[PDB]
């Protein structure tokens, strides 16, 4: 009855709740809790109303959002393969199911759900998430489609700001915005270069708006006295937007991208002339706000060049700028690491997500044809770690090869590379800022450079670094040169020494010719809007 009331509120959060005071009801108040960030007691509520509707998938759902963000992962699941179940026709509910699924390695009907929501992409329904989609085998035509639905909707329901232009008086002020900033991929991959920019390009006017709090790393200090860096993590979208068109900000990039908080409105609303998608998501944007991205030639070929919505850009060398400024320490003893103290330790620490059946097929042919060795992998959520040994046994692999380290803080986990004889990747999403880590510390990297950005990174890597006897064709191939590199120690202490020398020959890790690259690559843009210099 008072119900409808309580609802429209989400659209005032303790006046909503004052409504709910009156079931659908117990469902309701437990949907105000998790609003109010109050998961823990959210997912009390909703596991209530859930046993009094255990057939009510609006409720399952509700349900399942809360326990996950109260960090009950496993349970969580069930909540959402049971919203499963009683509206087997809904995209919005497989879309999530089969994305929780992945990051828990539960590959149960893993072709078919991956199959509706590809089929859900093709509708333009479903509204899948773009981020997640990049788990998933699609093209990048599928990709693109993905992320345009996203973009086209968030365009209509957004009036962009009043319009202007590159400043043509210099200096030029660029701006990046990030959740990132500190003790995460984003900040991580950008402080050396923000350092060098500032030592060496002190022409351009450097503005980091940080749309996440102090977190305590050494990394958000660096990057706030290494430029001028705006907390506006507690302004709307609007007032975001407001924020950076404040400063005139001309050459605005967009280092959050789909997934990751992002704020994709403080976009949408235009608050710089000109708007750019680099390194943070690794897809096109797919949205009539963003101008430009910029890629490499190899992660981003001309071949690929047709499904980015936005026009292409090109740095030199590699699109990705890395910390070279990371001291790696030395990691416990192997034992103390539980590793086994002899045989070849091959290892992949990618997220849980990346790891799919076919990248674990792929790694497991390598343990199975080559006796003594280990996998090393990143421990997994919920009860990942155990379905993955499952597999491993299931594959012809004695499960007890498989090494899960747990989520360390970045120099202590960055230390464990040394322990490592040789990276592998995954597909079709690749390791990222774990392929640079790896090869920051001299461990090599095998992969197999795909048809998508986000499956050629750790391709472009090994390209630029010189190492391209490192990007095979094929699982066949993946699994020889593996099996190959593992079978002679000789050689495998030979791309050691190999990696070592290409790290320092080449531009890869060289912050001061990006900052210089880089820089120049902003003001010709700029001049190509207007700006004359100055
Ligand atoms: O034990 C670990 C494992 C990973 N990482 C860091 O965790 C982030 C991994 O993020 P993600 O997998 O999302 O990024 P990507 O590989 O796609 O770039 C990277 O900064 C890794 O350096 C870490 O600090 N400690």
């Amino acid at each position: 009855a008072w119900l409808m009331l309580a609802d429209a509120e989400l659209g005032d959060t303790t006046a909503g709740e004052m409504a709910v005071q009156r079931p659908e009801a117990v469902a309701r108040l437990g949907r105000v809790r998790w609003t109010q960030q109050r998961h823990a007691e959210a997912a009390v509520l909703l596991q209530q109303a859930s046993d009094a509707a255990p057939e009510h998938p609006g409720i399952a759902l509700w349900l399942g959002h809360a326990l996950e963000d109260a960090g009950q992962a496993e349970a969580a699941a069930a909540a959402y393969t049971r919203a499963h179940q009683l509206l087997p026709e809904e995209p919005y509910i497989t879309a999530q199911l089969l994305n929780w699924r992945r990051r828990l390695c539960d590959w149960r009907a893993l072709d078919v759900l991956s199959a509706q929501v590809r089929a859900a992409v093709a509708q333009g329904v479903g509204a899948v998430e773009p981020f997640a989609f990049l788990s998933e085998d699609a093209s990048a035509a599928e990709q693109l489609a993905c992320a345009r639905t996203r973009a086209q909707a968030i365009a209509a329901s957004v009036r962009p700001l009043a319009p202007t232009r590159v400043r043509s008086k210099g200096p030029l002020r660029v701006g990046f915005v990030s959740n990132g900033f500190g003790a995460h991929p984003t900040g991580l991959l950008t402080v050396a270069l923000f350092e060098a920019l500032q030592r060496r390009q002190p022409d351009l006017q450097m503005h980091l708006f940080a749309t996440s709090g102090d977190d305590g790393s050494t990394l958000r200090t660096r990057l706030a006295q290494a430029s001028t860096l705006h907390d506006v993590t507690a302004l709307g979208h609007l007032a975001t937007a407001k924020h950076i068109r404040h400063h005139g900000i001309d050459l605005l990039f967009d280092l959050a991208g789909w997934g990751g908080g992002g704020r994709p409105e403080v976009f949408a609303l235009r608050p710089a002339p000109v708007q750019v998608n680099w390194l943070a998501y690794p897809g096109t944007s797919g949205a009539p706000w963003m101008d430009y991205v910029l890629g490499d030639a190899f992660a981003l070929p001309p071949a690929l060049e047709p499904f980015y919505s936005e026009h292409v850009l090109r740095l030199q060398g590699a699109f990705q700028p890395s910390d070279t400024s990371r001291v790696v320490a030395e990691p416990p003893s192997r034992t103390q690491c539980g590793l086994p103290e002899q045989g070849v330790v091959l290892c992949c620490f990618n997220n849980s997500y990346k790891l799919n059946p076919q990248s674990m097929a792929r790694m497991l042919a390598v343990l199975r044809e080559v006796p003594d060795s280990v996998l090393w992998l990143l421990s997994g959520p919920g009860e990942a770690d155990a379905r993955l040994r499952a597999f491993a046994h299931a594959q012809g692999v004695d499960a007890q090869r498989l090494v899960f380290m747990p989520k360390l803080p970045h120099p202590q986990y960055l230390a464990r590379y040394r322990h490592a004889d040789l990276f592998l990747d995954t597909h079709p999403y690749n390791a990222h800022t774990t392929a640079s880590d790896a090869l920051w510390t001299g461990c090599p990297v095998l992969t197999t450079p795909g048809e998508t950005f986000a499956a050629r990174v750790a391709g472009s890597l090994n390209h630029h670094l010189g190492l391209d006897e490192m990007n095979v064709a094929d699982d066949a191939a993946f699994v020889a040169k593996a099996v190959a590199l593992a079978s002679d120690p000789a050689a495998l202490t030979a791309l050691h020494a190999r990696v070592d020398v290409l790290r320092r020959a080449s531009g890869v890790f060289h912050m001061d010719g990006f900052a210089d690259d880089f820089g120049a690559l902003l003001q010709a843009l700029a001049r190509r809007h207007g700006w004359l210099g100055i």
